[PDB]
């Protein structure tokens, strides 16, 4: 078997860390003169095809957001591995929940967490999976030893399928109902139609462009609909979601 995989996460997550972890010495060329980073491994017989996405803070439409905003939709990708640091989860399970959005197959890898036992601070990996609906694992980027058990776990959860259950993230009565009036344009694509429509919602420019003219103004007259403004509903939504989240997986 051939197995490809993305790398995602913020700027200084470890997801570089990771990546060179996963495979050593390997290839460069570009997405333009962005330059793209793709490298692999052999495990077990099957081969591993791992393509590192520019760190990026949310799938916003800013060039290098642009390329990581495309690719999480449109590359080939077997699995998504979120890298996550855990000193700063409020921020940094952001676009893990953009992420979640897509349901396309994917893992939170929780680094910098010898940093968090220092605060004496622990958190319940368990709650957070039952939270985000996809595999969390524990793994620090910059040991090489917890790295290539990784390997073997990764294999194991691609050969046997990644269990994913939908995360339960609501965005209120008004805005439910914007997203239900759209998912019919956005049916049947490589991606659930629900993240479409909030892309499209959002005015991302990705989704929107793929519009004919008609229903290019049925998306920009449901934002005008709506009465609150969109991008903040969506970040009290999502934030009102990480406080709830961090305050159950949470310990001091
Ligand atoms: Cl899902």
């Amino acid at each position: 078997s051939k197995y490809q995989v993305l790398t995602v996460g913020n700027p200084n997550s470890g997801k570089t860390t990771l990546f060179n972890g996963l495979t050593g010495a390997k290839q460069q060329v570009g997405n333009v003169t962005v330059e793209k980073k793709t490298g692999s491994f052999v495990h077990a017989g099957d081969e591993f095809s791992l393509t590192d996405l520019p760190g990026i803070y949310a799938l916003d439409s800013s060039i290098d957001e642009s390329i990581a905003s495309r690719a999480v939709l449109t590359h080939p990708a077997d699995v998504i591995i979120n890298v996550v640091d855990a000193t700063c989860l409020e921020r940094s399970l952001y676009m893990t929940l953009q992420l979640r959005e897509l349901r396309r197959p994917m893992i939170v890898v929780l680094n910098k967490m010898d940093a968090l036992k220092r605060e004496r601070v622990h958190l319940d990996l368990k709650q957070l999976e039952a939270f985000l609906g996809c595999p969390v694992l524990a793994l620090s980027a910059n040991n090489k030893e917890q790295v290539r058990r990784f390997k073997e776990k990764l294999h194991k959860l691609l050969v046997q399928g990644i269990a994913l259950k939908q995360i339960e993230l609501h965005y209120g009565a008004e805005f439910e109902s914007l997203i239900h009036e759209l998912e019919p344009m956005f049916a049947e694509q490589a991606v659930s139609a629900r993240a479409l429509a909030i892309r499209a919602l959002e005015n991302d420019r990705l989704v929107i462009n793929g519009l004919k003219e008609a229903e290019r103004q049925n998306v920009e007259q449901r934002q005008h609909e709506c009465q609150v403004d969109i991008d903040l509903l969506v970040a009290n939504v999502r934030y009102t979601y990480l406080h709830e989240l961090c305050t159950h997986v949470r310990r001091t």
